[PDB]
Formats: structure tokens, C-alpha cells, sequence
């Protein structure tokens, strides 16, 4: 069904740009991922029936929550595609293979609940996974799908390479734990400014891949303002539903997850953009200068939040 999809020609041109919004093409998302895989890895990387069976299985294991959903999977994959494209050489074939599958799988089975929640209100997942709670469960969900019948898209690789790619993926998914991000950036900014950053160093590499994942995970802030506005509505809904359950167990949530304090959201993003996004895409533009448009967009959206602050 999926397997004879062919992407529209106007979309072949625009999918290459950073600001591209997948949003209005819901039925084309599976075929846009397939297209994106073929363009970056080639038409022959996986067996089509294996890929399409996997791609649809992933989709099934994403829930109908307001933000951390199938749409967000394809969005973050797209932005990876764009970075990989604009910096093709730097990364290996096995990295390209893994990061796109990673971005597409990185929130597999999200419920709308932060690590923080799952840990406080003592839940199984926090039981099994002490830290980066959900981000582990996502990688687990990735492998259970990878090991369904006819779903193992990697089976034509050696054991050696199957366990390299799965590492790349594990690392990547885990790194989308925004908790881990902040310390990662600081190392990169330093490794950069001290003339010492060496893409050849495996450990330096994984950090950059890490920073890449966070640039991708957050890339909603790098789209035209109306799309960015509308997406924040989607996360904050998810955040608010979370905050309501803290209220139903007699605990005030942080303002961010309290729907009654929605006035403060503009300042919340103003911080998040200053504390996280601007620095995120600023270290990324230093390491990979062809990703500059991402920092460009972030800044435009910052002043929109700043504008909203002062009555405009
Ligand atoms: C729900 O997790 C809370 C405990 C803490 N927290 C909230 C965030 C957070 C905030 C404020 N905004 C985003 C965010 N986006 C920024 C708004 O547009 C959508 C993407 N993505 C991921 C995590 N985000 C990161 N950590
Ligand atoms: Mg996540
Ligand atoms: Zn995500």
C-alpha cells in the first residue's frame, strides 16, 4: 500500500529546506520518511517491504497524545535529514542509517508524562529505568519492533554492524533526554573554543550527534512563527494534563504544567529559548555552519515571544 508511494515534485524541492513543515501532509508522512531514507542512504539500504512494515509498526506504537506523537516523530526525522544532507560527508553510512531511524523512534510510546513525574509518583518505568526513564523505554520499544516478524530492517548487516548501529541509536535516543543535553553543550562549546574539537575522536563525535538530536528534537522553534505558536499549544496541553494529575494527588505543579498559570508561558518560552534553544543552535552553527538557518529561525521566534510579552 505504502510501497508504491511517490513523493510530489514540489515537495521534492522543499523537503530539502530547514523550515519545511510536514504538518499539512499527514497521509504522506510514511512515504516522506521512506523518500528521506532513500535520498540520504540510497534506494537499496533496506528491503522496501521490511522498511514499510517497520515504518508503519512504529506509527502504530505512537499514541494520540497532543505533542509527543507520530507527527513529532516525522518532524524531528525531517530536521535530521536536512542536517545530514547539508553535512553529508562528515557522517558514515551506518550513522545516517541509524540516526534517521533513531529520530523516528525517539519517543516511541510516550504517554504525556515527564521523567520527573514517573519518578516521583513511583511507577514501573522508573523502577526498571532509574535515569532517562522514558528515553530508555523508547529505545526498548525500538528493538521490540526491530525484532518483529519481517520487521528486522538491519538483518542484512553483519553482527558487528548490527551492534554498532543499535549503539548509535541507543546513544542518540538517550541523548534526547533534555536533562543530559545541558552538560553536553558546555563540553562542545569548550571543545570548540579551545581549538580541540576533533570529529575523528569517537567520544567527541557522540557528543555532536547528541547535540544534533537536541537540535532536531527541538526544531519546532525553528519554523515560521504561526507553526511555532500552534505547536507550543500542543506541548502545553500535554504539560497541563500532567499538571492536573499532580493537582488530583494534592501537589501544585510547576507553573509550566499548571493550566491556571498560562499567563506565564510567554516568559517560560523566553527563558527556554535563552537557556536552551539559542545556545543549542548556537553551538551547532559553530560545529556545522551549514545549519545556520536553524539559529536564524530560533532568533526570529525569540523576538516573537518577546513581542508577545510587551503587548504585541
Ligand atoms: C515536562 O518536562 C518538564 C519537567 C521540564 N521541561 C520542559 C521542557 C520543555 C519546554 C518548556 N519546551 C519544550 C519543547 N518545545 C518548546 C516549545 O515548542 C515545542 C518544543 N520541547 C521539549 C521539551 N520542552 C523541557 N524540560
Ligand atoms: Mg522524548
Ligand atoms: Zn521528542
Amino acid at each position: 500500500g505504502l510501497m508504491q508511494f511517490t513523493l510530489p515534485v514540489r515537495l521534492c524541492k522543499e523537503i530539502e529546506l530547514f523550515h519545511f513543515d510536514i504538518g499539512p501532509f499527514e497521509n504522506m508522512w510514511p512515504g516522506i520518511f521512506v523518500y528521506m531514507v532513500h535520498r540520504s542512504c540510497g534506494t537499496s539500504c533496506f528491503e522496501l517491504e521490511k522498511l514499510c512494515r517497520f515504518i508503519m509498526s512504529v506509527k502504530k506504537n505512537y499514541r494520540r497524545v497532543p505533542y509527543h506523537n507520530w507527527k513529532h516523530a516525522v518532524t524531528v526525522a525531517h530536521c535530521m535529514y536536512a542536517i545530514l544532507q547539508n553535512n553529508h560527508t562528515l557522517f558514515t553510512d551506518l550513522e545516517r542509517k541509524g540516526l534517521l531511524i533513531a529520530c523516528l523512534c525517539h519517543d516511541l510510546d510516550h504517554r504525556g508524562f515527564s521523567n520527573s513525574y514517573l519518578q516521583k509518583f513511583d511507577h514501573p518505568l522508573a523502577a526498571l529505568y532509574s535515569t532517562s526513564t522514558m528515553e530508555q523505554h523508547h529505545f526498548s520499544q525500538t528493538v521490540s519492533i526491530l525484532q518483529l516478524e519481517g520487521h528486522n530492517i538491519f538483518s542484512t548487516l553483519s553482527s558487528s554492524e548490527y551492534e554498532q548501529v543499535l549503539e548509535i541509536i541507543r546513544k542518540a535516543i538517550i541523548a534526547t533526554d533534555l536533562a543530559l543535553y545541558f552538560g553536553n553543550r558546555k563540553q562542545l562549546e569548550e571543545m570548540y573554543q579551545t581549538g580541540s574539537l576533533n570529529l575523528n575522536n569517537q567520544s567527541h563525535r557522540d557528543r555532536v550527534i547528541g547535540l544534533m538530536m537536541t537540535a532536531c528534537d527541538l526544531c519546532s522553534v525553528t519554523k515560521l512563527w504561526p507553526v511555532t505558536k500552534l505547536t507550543a499549544n500542543d506541548i502545553y496541553a500535554e504539560f497541563w494534563a500532567e499538571g492536573d494529575e499532580m493537582k488530583k494527588l494534592g501537589i501544585q505543579p510547576i507553573p509550566m504544567m499548571d493550566r491556571d498559570k498560562k499567563d506565564e508561558v510567554p516568559q517560560g518560552q523566553l527563558g527556554f529559548y535563552n537557556a536552551v534553544a539559542i545556545p543549542c543552535y548556537t553551538t551547532l552553527t559553530q560545529i556545522l555552519p551549514p545549519t545556520e538557518p536553524l539559529l536564524k529561525a530560533c532568533r526570529d521566534n525569540l523576538s516573537q515571544w518577546e513581542k508577545v510579552i510587551r503587548g504585541e
